[PDB]
This record gives C-alpha cells, sequence and structure tokens, in this order.
C-alpha cells in the first residue's frame, strides 16, 4: 500500500497472509474454512496466515493453517487478468475470534463513489521498494467505470473496476495483490493488477467480487 496508514494489530481481522516460505499475496476469509484471493496469486503448498499484522514475528494471535485445495475460477484468463480470483479451502477451520473473523459477501454491487477500505503488506513507495512487516491500510472510493477505462484502454472487462485517485499518491501495489477492498462491511474487490503504483490516472484495478457471489457459494458449497 503507497500512501496509507498503519492499521492497528488485527484491525482488519478477515485479512489473510498466504505464505509459501514467505508472504506471497494477501486474501481474505470469508468463513471458518475458506478465504478468497486472485487467480494470478495460486501457487501449490500455501499456508493461509490468519490473526497476522507483523508478517515477520510471532505476536500470538496467529492461526497457521495448510490449504487443502485451490479453486482457480474457470474463466480466469492469465493474458489479461479477466476473472481474478480464487477459492482456497483450509485443512482445518480457523478459530474464528475478534482477530481471525470473516468477511461478508456482497448481496449487490457497490456504486461509484463509495468508500472503500483496502489494505495488505505490499510495497509502501510508488518508486523504488519498500515493504513493511505491519498491515497497512488505504481509504479509496470507488471510481467511475468511464475514467477506470479512459486510464486503462482496451483491458477494462465487466468483472473489474478501478477504485484510487486519479491524482496519484495512494494506492495499492506489488504484494498486495489477492487482497481486500471491503466497503459498506462487504468485500467488494480483491487486489488485481495496474500500471505501477500510485502514479497519476493509473489507478488500482480489483476483481469485482459482486459478479462472482453465486460462483462462490456454489463451489464452497460443493467442495
Ligand atoms: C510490476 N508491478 C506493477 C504494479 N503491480 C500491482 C499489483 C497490485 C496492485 C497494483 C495497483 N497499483 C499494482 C505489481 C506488479
Ligand atoms: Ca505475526
Ligand atoms: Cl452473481
Amino acid at each position: 500500500i503507497v500512501g496509507g496508514y498503519t492499521c492497528g494489530a488485527n484491525t482488519v481481522p478477515y485479512q489473510v497472509s498466504l505464505n509459501s516460505g514467505y508472504h506471497f499475496c494477501g486474501g481474505s476469509l470469508i468463513n471458518s474454512q475458506w478465504v478468497v484471493s486472485a487467480a494470478h496469486c495460486y501457487k501449490s503448498g500455501i499456508q493461509v496466515r490468519l490473526g497476522e499484522d507483523n508478517i515477520n514475528v510471532v505476536e500470538g494471535n496467529e492461526q497457521f493453517i495448510s490449504a487443502s485445495k485451490s479453486i482457480v475460477h474457470p474463466s480466469y484468463n492469465s493474458n489479461t487478468l479477466n476473472n481474478d480470483i480464487m477459492l482456497i479451502k483450509l485443512k482445518s477451520a480457523a478459530s474464528l475470534n475478534s482477530r481471525v473473523a470473516s468477511i461478508s459477501l456482497p448481496t449487490s454491487c457497490a456504486s461509484a463513489g463509495t468508500q472503500c477500505l483496502i489494505s495488505g503488506w505490499g510495497n509502501t513507495k510508488s518508486s523504488g521498494t519498500s515493504y513493511p512487516d505491519v498491515l497497512k491500510c488505504l481509504k479509496a472510493p470507488i471510481l467511475s467505470d468511464s475514467s477506470c477505462k479512459s486510464a486503462y484502454p482496451g483491458q477494462i472487462t465487466s468483472n473489474m473496476f478501478c477504485a484510487g485517485y486519479l491524482e496519484g499518491g495512494k494506492d495499492s501495489c506489488q504484494g498486495d495483490s489477492g487482497g481486500p477492498v471491503v466497503c459498506s462491511g462487504k468485500l467488494q474487490g480483491i487486489v488485481s493488477w495496474g500500471s505501477g503504483c500510485a502514479q497519476k490516472n493509473k489507478p488500482g484495478v480489483y476483481t469485482k467480487v459482486c459478479n462472482y457471489v453465486s460462483w462462490i457459494k456454489q463451489t464452497i458449497a460443493s467442495n
């Protein structure tokens, strides 16, 4: 996250870190046994880390649980990042508590202008590299579909939306991928891609979760 702030320990209790010997992507806990993340985050041998604040220090509220299965969306296109969503099932159920909590799925799509909370352990510099140890947060509005498609002509599908600031300075960035965009208490977005981070007229692009609600509920009911 570039231009954000230190969330505070366990203040975003649905945020997970996906770890394959190191943190590589975020995700969001949607019930005790399932996480949703970005399909571009897929790899085998994922461990889900719940209850994290400093991802380099055991602070005492973590749960570490290996994934038993991964399910990439059937229409995910790695060329275009269309349908950039996957589900990960935990081998054992998370212990739900004030620090490890699920986030609800959207019952509908959010409007342009709705303020959202975006969070992660990705790079905090728009030029160069610095990765935080503690979780970083950003409040950012959903942008209109026209400003999103203007910013990235020929690349935005109906399964994507933009959020952020056209003036730059505040954005998600590398290592935030897969993590949550929460608006009105629902998971509306998954951090997906962009052109650099926090640059003018290049806001972040997010997978539009409200298009996937039926697929998520059907897929977890059958798995
Ligand atoms: C080479 N980078 C380019 C920018 N990427 C990125 C990843 C997530 C979110 C955003 C939104 N700013 C950008 C990471 C890979
Ligand atoms: Ca920790
Ligand atoms: Cl749907």
